[PDB]
C-alpha cells in the first residue's frame, strides 16, 4: 500500500491528490508557468472555502 | 467591478487567503520556485482533507 506519511512527496503526486478531491477529468500539464501555479493554487484554496461554507451552513440546517 | 466569483488574482492575494484559512496572521509573497509550491499546493491539499473529515464526522453523528 501507500506510505505511512506524506512526508516531502513530488509536485505530480500532491497536483494528482488535489485533482483528484475535485473528480477532474484527466487535467493538470508540464507548463509551470506563473498561470499554471496560479490555477492550481487559486483551485485548491476554492476547494477548502467550499467545504467550510458547506459544514457551516448544514450544521444549522439539519438541528430542527 | 463584480461583487462575486473572485478569479486570476495576484500570486501573493491568493497565498495570503491560504495561509489565513490555516490560521496564520495574513500572509506575504506568493513564492515561484518548484521548493515553494511543493510546500503551499500540499498545506491547502491538507486543509482540503481536513475540512472533509470534519464535514464527514459531524454528518455521520447528527443523522440520528
Amino acid at each position: 500500500g501507500p506510505g505511512s506519511y506524506d512526508a516531502a512527496l513530488p509536485i505530480d503526486e500532491l497536483s494528482a491528490l488535489l485533482r483528484q478531491e475535485m473528480g477532474d477529468d484527466g487535467g493538470g500539464s508540464g507548463g509551470g508557468s506563473m498561470q499554471d501555479i496560479q490555477q492550481l493554487l487559486a483551485k485548491s484554496l476554492t476547494e477548502i472555502k467550499r467545504l467550510k461554507a458547506a459544514n457551516q451552513a448544514l450544521e444549522q440546517a439539519r438541528r430542527e
